[PDB]
């Protein structure tokens, strides 16, 4: 069976390993590739925090809420482990703040020891007079795509650098199976008029007195167009910036101040902070994730194509559980083929 | 009024600089000095995480409850201001676990989101089947001695190295008042069976991934003979020993070896950590602390003495209620002079 994925960011990277660790056997051995243009520390995945945190609202497709849950319990089970610094795993504490009453989410089971914040707390945040505590994860994405590459390579993966035009192009070479991990940019491959990018821009600061996490919401300007600060296991991230449709991989001052103006509101102690670096992303946004399975007509045959992208600003949070189905994909792939 | 504090510990610098920012005054200016053996990094103080949390047990003088409070509401209304990296004030939460169920402590309400761990919390401990999480404060203990002698000196107070081996030998000097902050030491300038050293030793471990305490608690031995783990704002805490009598000042194998065998079965993680330092450090044990006046007749006269020692592993928790308390004590000693 030969193989191509196509992509090096966390969903590429966790589809391979979980194709190979599924289904490459004794009986059927796989020859799995990664192509990509672009690997790790120069991804989306690598500019993330990596907090595990789905969205506010129930998802699109309610297959969604397992596979985030999914992703949770997997991680959960592994955090106390002494590899856990390898991935980059680790638990922290903290705050969602509102201006206003909000019900609860549909992931507040998921995470541990989820409750309203007390008045006391909330006297903390002058802005804010609503807001929930919880413990959750983060897996850090540089962190978790070097152990993952690692991993690959181990069972015999390789990885090839280059930008694929076409479907078409993987096939005339002889992939059996395209596994398809693009993030934004799959619509250069397949026209997705509903995959934009939801362009961010964060801060990596110097603070490391903070040990919660801190979330704010303005839902009228949407998810992620609020400030946020997130320690991670060397350096804190300062963010809170969403632009649809904005495709430009600069930093700007504009940005740059909404960030820090914003994060030194919620936190003025970041005033004291030194700023290591400053970083750009484009969260490939979907209505929903297309999780999928498509058969191409291209040139002198047909080859099986598993779609896997559009995971918004939820793809560390999500993706075991997507590796997982699109191993289960995989698996029905090689009923058909017998 | 010439005033002489003996010691700079937290006791001492804290309670040298209330009575500045109390009673010196435009009418009465004070001179204050401080006589002390050791100072900064190298005191008992210094050795401390710095974590905010009294006792489990209801304490003997319950004043200290008033006091301890006192305490964190002050930390608390400076914890998000910028200049707390200056006092080392940060807010951390975390867990505190016991084999068995035991009652809510004397201070649930001080500390912010006080509750029991869930069970599926309790799942990610094997040994420990009860347990609570809270938000609390940790104050740095070489810190907040830098950040106190900077404001002693800034309001003239000045420091001398000396053991003192008398009260009779400050007052002759011409001490109107001596404020004795002595700590476990107080015994050589007046006898007190009732002070004991309780030796510690901690390790301190990079292991920045670590967000939470973890305090365990084994009663049949006491308090402190259990590990725990303190992240602090470059370093994490490790320890849980407690000897009552033992004077050694040195770190040893053997409880070195029960720190680290400890701390690795709560947290695993914790064997990839690099050590990067070890300690060792004597808890003013006294069944209550003595804050207290006491007027010694020394010579060819009187002189008014402030006792404030004795305040056992819960130094840094309980400083300012009795600085302040020592203040008060103090113009009781102006009202009486007239
Ligand atoms: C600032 C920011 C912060 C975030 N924080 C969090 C967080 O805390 N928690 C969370 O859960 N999520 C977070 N996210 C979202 C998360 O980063 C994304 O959902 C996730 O990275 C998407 O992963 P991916 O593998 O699909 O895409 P990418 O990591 O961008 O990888 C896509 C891969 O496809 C390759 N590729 C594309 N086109 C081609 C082609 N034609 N030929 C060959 N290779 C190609 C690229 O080179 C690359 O290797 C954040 C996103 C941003 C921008
Ligand atoms: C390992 C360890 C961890 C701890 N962690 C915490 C924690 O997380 N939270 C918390 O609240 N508490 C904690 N504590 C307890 C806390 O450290 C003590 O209660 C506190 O330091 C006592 O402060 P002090 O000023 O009374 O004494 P010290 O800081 O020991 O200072 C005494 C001063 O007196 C001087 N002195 C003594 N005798 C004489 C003399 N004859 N002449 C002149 N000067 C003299 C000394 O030189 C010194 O300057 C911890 C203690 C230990 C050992
Ligand atoms: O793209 C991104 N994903 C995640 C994060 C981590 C913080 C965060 C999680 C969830 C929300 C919420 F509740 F609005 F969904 C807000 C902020 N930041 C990003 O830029
Ligand atoms: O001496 C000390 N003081 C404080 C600490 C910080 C951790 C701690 C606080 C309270 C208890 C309890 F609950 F047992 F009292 C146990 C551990 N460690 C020390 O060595």
């Amino acid at each position: 069976m030969r193989v191509v994925v196509i992509g090096a960011g966390v969903i590429g990277l966790s589809t391979a390993l979980c194709i190979h660790e599924r289904y490459h056997s004794v009986l059927q051995p796989l020859d799995i590739k990664v192509y990509a243009d672009r690997f790790t520390p120069l991804t989306t995945t690598d500019v993330a925090a990596g907090l595990w945190q789905p969205y506010l609202s129930d998802p699109n497709n309610p297959q969604e809420a397992d596979w985030s849950q999914q992703t949770f319990d997997y991680l959960l089970s592994h955090v106390h482990s002494p590899n856990a610094e390898n991935l980059g795993l680790f638990l922290i504490s903290g705050y969602n703040l509102f201006h206003e009453a909000i019900p609860d989410p549909s992931w507040k089971d998921t995470v541990l020891g989820f409750r309203k914040l007390t008045p006391r707390e909330l006297d903390m945040f002058p802005d804010y007079g609503y807001g929930w505590f919880h413990t959750s994860l983060i897996l850090e994405g540089k962190n978790y795509l070097q152990w993952l590459t690692e991993r690959l390579t181990e069972r015999g993966v390789k990885f090839f650098q280059r930008k694929v035009e076409s479907f078409e192009e993987v096939a005339r070479e002889g992939a059996d199976v395209i596994v398809n991990c693009t993030g934004v940019w799959a619509g250069a491959l397949q026209r997705d008029p509903l995959l934009q990018p939801g362009r961010g821009q964060i801060m990596k600061v110097d603070a490391p007195w903070m040990k919660h996490f801190i979330l704010t919401h303005d839902p009228e300007r949407g998810i992620y167009n609020s400030p946020y600060i997130i320690p991670g296991t060397q350096t804190v991230t300062l963010g809170g910036i969403f632009q649809l449709g904005n495709w430009s991989e600069l930093n700007n001052i504009q940005d740059h101040n909404t960030i820090w103006e914003g994060c030194c509101r919620l936190e003025p102690t970041l005033k004291n902070a030194r700023i290591i670096g400053e970083r750009t992303g484009f969260r490939p946004v979907r209505p929903q994730i297309r999780l999928e399975r498509e058969q191409l007509r291209t040139g002198p045959s047909n080859t099986e194509v598993i779609h896997n992208y559009g995971h918004g600003g939820y793809g560390l949070t999500i993706h075991w559980g997507c590796a997982l189905e699109a191993a289960k994909l995989f698996g029905r792939i090689l009923e058909e083929k017998k």
